[PDB]
RNA sequence: GGGCUUGUAGCUCAGGUGGUUAGAGCGCACCCCUGAUAAGGGUGAGGUCGGUGGUUCAAGUCCACUCAGGCCCAC
C-alpha cells in the first residue's frame, strides 16, 4: 500500500479511558508525591485565595450533595492555586451531635449499663471510624486538600476554640439562661427529641371555651365575649393570650347568649359544632383581627392575667379562630406569646404533675386532673362548650407513654443585641449571586432566639457550674480555664471530674462559701460545633487567615452553617467570616423532583465513581447551574459519558498528531505560519480568554457549553480534519506539517491546562503522554496567559466559514444526486455575487481546495442561471 | 400557609434596554468515509417558550393569576 509510506498518528493514550480501573492508580500516585503540599510550595508566599470548608457530619456514606459541593470547591480551589494563588484547602468533619448517638443503641449499644466516658468514647470511635469512611470518597472525587492532617470538631484544640467564643460572648452579656417548650414523657422523666417520638390515638376533650371579653382596653370594641377552641384541658390553666391571623378575621358577634367573636372562616364551622344554627341568624359589627392585634380579654379558671392579643400566621380550620396561647406548652406558641415579653406558665413536674401557677393544680395529674378539672371551672366559671374524641397525639415510643410540651431550664444567644450587628455585616458581604443576601438577611431579622443548649451527652458542655445557691459562676478565668483545661485532655474532662478539681485552681466564690461546687450538664446545640469554624481552623492553622475568601455550600446553609457561623463570628469579632458567599442547590432527580428509595431515583455518589468513574462525575457537575436545584439521572450521564468521550477522543488525535514534534527544535514563528494556522491559534486565545474570565466567575457550565462548542466545530468539524492531509502527507519537516503542528501542539497544551481543574485525571493523562512538557503534572503548572486578540483575522475566517457552510448544502445537494460522494471527488466552482462578492473574497485564502478538502475549485467573477445560488456566492459541483 | 426559588428543543444550557421565519452543543434521522475505525465528515428534522388572562401596535422578555417543583420556617 501507499500507505506503508505515509505519516500518521501514534500514541497509547487509550480512545476509551477505564477511568474506574485508572482514576485510582492515578490519584495514588499524587497521594505518593504528596501533590496538596507541593501545590502550596510552589505558590508560597504570594497572594492567597481560602475557601474554608464547612465540615459535613461524620455518619453515613456521601451522597450527591457533597460531590457537587466538595467537586465545586475542587474547582474552584485547583484553578485559583494554577494562578498562582496560595490557596490551601483543608477539610472539615462534624464529630458532635444526636444522630451519631441514636445511631449507636440503633445497633444495639443498651445506655444505662456505661457511663458517659463509656460512651462518648463509644460515640467517638464510630466518629472517627466515619471520617476515614467518608475520606476515601472525598479522595475518590480527585478532590484535593489536607485530609491527612484534616480538622474536626471534637479535636482538644476545637473545643478551645469552642468555649473562648462562648466565652467571648458571655463575657459581652449574651449567653442567658432561661426556659423554653420541650417534648417530655413523665413515663421517664425526662425529655425527647422528635426522632424519639412516635404517634398514636388519644381521647382528647374538644372544647370550645366560652372566654369573657373585658377592660377598657380589651373593651375598646364593642362588649360582646370571646369563644376559644382547644383539643388539650390543661393548656388553658396555663393562660397568657389569644392571637388571631391579622389579615383575615372578621370577630363575628351574635345574639343571645353573651355575642360572640371568632373569625369568618370558622362562623359556619364553629355553628356546625355548637348546634348554633338553631336559625343562623346572621353576623353584627365585625372587626379586624388584623388592627384587633392587640386587644384584651379575661379568662374563666382565674382571669388573674390579662390575655392580650397579637399576629400569628395560620390558623385555619379547627375551631374558633382564637387560638389560645402558652409559651409554656407550644413551640411555635412559645414565640409568638415571647415575642413581646409575654410569660412561661406552669413548668409542671418531672412527672405529670404541675405546682405553682396551679390553683388547686398544685398536686394534680396531666391528664385525669386536667379532666374533671376541666368541669368544676366550666359551668361554675361562666359555662362553656365541650366533645369528646381520638387525635394524632405524640407518644415516646419505647414506652409507648404519652408525651407533653413542659418548660424547662435552657441557654440561648442574645440574637436580638447581634442582630443588626450582623445584618449590617450581611451587607457588606459579596454574593455570587443576589437572592442570597436577600433570603439570609431576612433570615436574620425574624431569627427570634438561640436555644443553644440539649440534654445530650455528646458535645462541647456549656462551660458552667453552680455555686452561691444562688449558683452561677461563668466569667473569664472561670470560662478559660477550662479551655487552658479542655485542650490537655478534651471535653471529656468535664464529665472526668467533678466541678471542684476543674475550676480556677483552689479558687472560690462568695456564695456557696462551702467550697461545694455544682457542674452544668448541658451541651451545647451543634450548630455551634460547626458554627465555630473561623475559629477553631481559620484562625488557628498558621497557614490560613481569618477572614475566609469564601463559604461554599448548599442552599440549606442559608440557616445553617452559613447564620450560626456569621452569627456566631460576629458575636466575637464583629465582622463576618467569610469575605465572599456562594451557594448551591440541591440534586433532584430526572424530572427535577426529589431523590429517594422509596420512588427508585436516587443516582448515588460511589455508584458512579465505580461505574462511569469520577472525570466523568466532574464534568458533570460543571455541566449544571449550580445557583439551582441541579439534575441528575442515568440519561443525563450518558450525554455527560458522550461530551467526556468526545473530549477524550480529541485529545487523543492531537496527542498522536504532535508524537513526533518537539517545539524546543521545531515549532514555526507566528508571523511564519499558514494564516488558516494563525486563525486557529488566535481561536484558540478566544476561547482561552473567555473561558478564564469564566473561571472567574465561577460560570463552568459556561465553559462545558464553550469547550464543546470549540472541539466539535473548531477541531474536529475543521482544523483537525482539514490537517489531516499535512499530518499525514507532506515530508514529516515540512514548513507546513510543522505549522500547524506547532499550533496544534498549543491548541491542545494549553488547552489541557484549561480543563486541569474540572478533569483532574484525564487531564494529567493527556499530560503524561505530550512530549517535553516542562513540568510533572498538569495541576503544578501556571494556566495559559491571555494575549490580546486579531479580531480583524477572527473576522475573516467567520465570513470564509460561513461560504464554508455553503460549499456544503451544495455537496450535499451534488452528493445526495451521487454526483459525488466523498467531496474529493468534486470540483467546486463559485464566483461573486450580488448577495456576496465571492470572487475578490476568495483571493486571500490558499489551498481553497484542501479548506474544503475537496479536488479542486475556481472562481470566475461569473455564473450562469444553471448555477444554484447560494448565500455566499454562486455555487457549482462536479466530480473530476 | 411564610421567606427565597425553578419551569425555553429528547438532554445540558443561551436568549441587554419588549420588536423580522426563538438560538448552541449534544443527541437523533439520513447520506458519506473507512488511512483518527469500540473513530471521522456532511445535511436535516425537532421548541411558541409550564398554563391563563392582561399591559403595549408588538412579549419567550413587563403585570397578575394559576399548575407543577425545591431549600428553610410554620405543621
Ligand atoms: C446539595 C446538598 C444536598 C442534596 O442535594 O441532597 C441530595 C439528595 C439526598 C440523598 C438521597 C439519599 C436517599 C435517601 C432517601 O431515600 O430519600 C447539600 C450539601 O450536602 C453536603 C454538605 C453537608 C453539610 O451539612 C453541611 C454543613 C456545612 C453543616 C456544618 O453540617 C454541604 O455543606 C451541603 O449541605
Ligand atoms: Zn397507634
Amino acid at each position: 500500500d501507499y500507505e506503508k509510506t505515509l505519516l500518521m498518528p501514534k500514541t497509547d493514550f487509550p480512545m476509551r479511558g477505564g477511568l474506574p480501573n485508572k482514576e485510582p492508580q492515578i490519584q495514588e500516585k499524587w497521594d505518593a508525591e504528596d501533590q496538596y503540599h507541593k501545590a502550596l510550595e510552589k505558590n508560597k508566599g504570594n497572594e492567597t485565595f481560602i475557601l474554608h470548608d464547612g465540615p459535613p457530619y461524620a455518619n453515613g456514606n456521601l451522597h450527591m450533595g457533597h460531590a457537587l459541593n466538595k467537586i465545586l470547591k475542587d474547582f474552584i480551589v485547583r484553578y485559583k492555586t494554577m494562578q498562582g494563588f496560595y490557596a490551601p484547602y483543608v477539610p472539615g468533619w462534624d464529630t458532635h451531635g444526636l444522630p451519631i448517638e441514636q445511631a449507636l443503641t440503633k445497633k444495639g449499644v443498651d445506655r444505662k449499663k456505661m457511663s458517659t466516658a463509656e460512651f462518648r468514647e463509644k460515640c467517638k470511635e464510630f466518629a472517627l471510624e466515619q471520617i476515614e469512611l467518608q475520606k476515601k470518597d472525598f479522595r475518590r472525587l480527585g478532590v484535593r486538600g489536607d485530609f491527612n492532617d484534616p480538622y474536626i470538631t471534637l479535636k482538644p484544640e476545637y473545643e478551645a476554640a469552642q468555649i473562648r467564643i462562648f466565652g467571648e460572648m458571655a463575657d459581652k452579656g449574651l449567653i442567658y439562661k432561661g426556659k423554653k417548650p420541650v417534648y417530655w414523657s413523665p413515663s421517664s422523666e425526662s425529655s425527647l427529641a422528635e426522632a424519639e417520638i412516635e404517634y398514636h390515638d388519644k381521647r382528647s376533650a374538644s372544647i370550645y371555651v366560652a372566654f369573657n371579653v373585658k377592660d377598657d382596653k380589651g373593651v375598646v370594641d364593642a362588649d360582646a365575649k370571646f369563644i376559644i377552641w382547644t383539643t388539650t384541658p390543661w393548656t388553658i390553666p396555663s393562660n397568657v393570650a389569644i392571637t388571631v391571623h391579622p389579615e383575615l378575621k372578621y370577630g363575628q358577634y351574635n345574639v343571645n347568649g353573651e355575642k360572640y367573636i371568632i373569625a369568618e372562616a370558622l362562623s359556619d364551622a364553629v355553628a356546625e359544632a355548637l348546634d348554633w344554627d338553631k336559625a343562623s341568624i346572621k353576623l353584627e359589627k365585625e372587626y379586624t383581627g388584623k388592627e384587633l392585634e392587640w386587644v384584651v380579654a379575661q379568662h374563666p379558671f382565674l382571669d388573674r392575667e390579662s390575655l392580650v392579643i397579637n399576629g400569628d400566621h395560620v390558623t385555619t380550620d379547627a375551631g374558633t379562630g382564637c387560638v389560645h396561647t402558652a409559651p409554656g406548652h407550644g413551640e411555635d406558641d412559645y414565640i409568638v406569646g415571647q415575642q413581646y415579653e409575654l410569660p412561661v406558665i406552669s413548668p409542671i413536674d418531672d412527672k405529670g404533675v404541675f405546682t405553682e401557677e396551679g390553683g388547686q393544680f398544685e398536686g394534680m395529674f396531666y391528664d385525669k386532673a386536667n379532666k374533671a378539672v376541666t368541669d368544676l371551672l366550666t359551668e361554675k366559671g361562666a359555662l362553656l362548650k365541650l366533645d369528646f374524641i381520638t387525635h394524632s397525639y405524640p407518644h415516646d415510643w419505647r414506652t409507648k407513654k404519652p408525651v407533653i410540651f413542659r418548660a424547662t431550664p435552657q441557654w440561648f444567644a442574645s440574637i436580638s443585641k447581634v442582630r443588626q450587628d450582623i445584618l449590617d455585616a450581611i451587607e457588606n458581604t459579596n454574593f455570587k449571586v443576589n437572592w442570597g443576601k436577600t433570603r439570609i438577611y431576612n433570615m436574620v431579622r425574624d431569627r427570634g432566639e438561640w436555644v443553644i443548649s440539649r440534654q445530650r451527652v455528646w458535645g462541647v458542655p456549656l462551660p458552667v457550674f453552680y455555686a452561691e445557691n444562688g449558683e452561677i459562676i461563668m466569667t473569664k478565668e472561670t470560662v478559660n480555664h477550662v479551655a487552658d483545661l479542655f485542650a490537655e485532655h478534651g471535653s471529656n474532662i468535664w464529665f472526668e471530674r467533678e466541678a471542684k478539681d476543674l475550676l480556677p485552681e483552689g479558687f472560690t466564690h462568695p456564695g456557696s462559701p462551702n467550697g461545694t461546687f455544682t457542674k452544668e450538664t448541658d451541651i451545647m446545640d451543634v450548630w455551634f460545633d460547626s458554627g465555630s469554624s473561623h475559629r477553631g481552623v481559620l484562625e488557628t492553622r498558621p497557614e490560613l487567615s481569618f477572614p475566609a475568601d469564601m463559604y461554599l455550600e448548599g442552599s440549606d446553609q442559608y440557616r445553617g452553617w452559613f447564620n450560626s457561623s456569621i452569627t456566631t463570628s460576629v458575636a466575637t469579632r464583629g465582622v463576618s467570616p467569610y469575605k465572599f458567599l456562594l451557594s448551591h442547590g440541591f440534586v433532584m432527580d430526572g424530572e427535577g423532583k426529589k431523590m429517594s428509595k422509596s420512588l427508585g431515583n436516587v443516582i448515588v455518589p460511589d455508584q458512579v465513581v465505580k461505574q462511569k468513574g469520577a472525570d466523568i462525575a466532574r464534568l458533570w457537575v460543571s455541566s449544571t447551574d449550580y445557583l439551582a436545584d441541579v439534575r441528575i439521572s442515568d440519561e443525563i450521564l450518558k450525554q455527560t459519558s458522550d461530551d467526556y468521550r468526545k473530549i477524550r477522543n480529541t485529545l487523543r488525535f492531537m496527542l498522536g498528531n504532535i508524537n513526533d514534534f518537539n517545539p524546543d527544535t521545531d515549532s514555526i514563528p507566528e508571523s511564519e505560519l499558514l494564516e488558516v494556522d494563525r486563525y486557529l491559534l488566535n481561536r484558540l486565545r478566544e476561547f482561552t480568554a473567555s473561558t478564564i474570565n469564566n473561571y472567574e466567575n465561577f460560570d463552568y457550565l459556561n465553559i462545558y457549553q464553550e469547550v464543546q462548542n470549540f472541539i466539535n466545530v473548531e477541531l474536529s468539524n475543521f482544523y483537525l480534519d482539514y490537517g489531516k492531509d499535512i499530518l499525514y502527507i507532506e515530508q514529516r519537516d515540512s514548513h507546513i506539517r510543522r505549522s500547524m503542528q506547532t499550533v496544534l501542539y498549543q491548541i491542545l497544551v494549553d488547552m489541557t491546562k484549561l480543563l486541569a481543574p474540572i478533569l483532574v485525571h484525564t487531564a494529567e493523562e493527556v499530560w503524561s503522554h505530550t512530549p517535553h512538557v516542562k513540568e510533572e503534572s498538569v495541576h503544578l503548572a501556571d494556566m495559559p496567559k491571555v494575549v490580546e486578540v486579531d479580531q480583524a483575522l477572527l473576522d475573516k475566517w467567520r465570513t470564509f466559514m460561513n461560504l464554508r457552510d455553503d460549499v456544503n448544502r451544495a455537496l450535499e445537494t451534488a452528493r445526495n444526486e451521487k454526483v459525488i460522494g466523498k467531496s474529493l471527488e468534486a470540483k467546486v466552482t463559485i464566483a461573486s455575487n450580488d448577495k456576496f462578492n465571492a470572487s475578490e473574497f476568495l483571493t486571500s485564502f490558499d489551498a481553497l481546495h484542501q479548506l474544503f478538502i475537496v479536488s479542486q475549485v475556481k472562481v470566475v467573477d461569473k455564473l450562469d442561471d444553471q448555477a444554484t445560488a447560494y448565500e455566499h456566492g454562486d455555487i457549482v459541483i462536479e466530480h473530476a
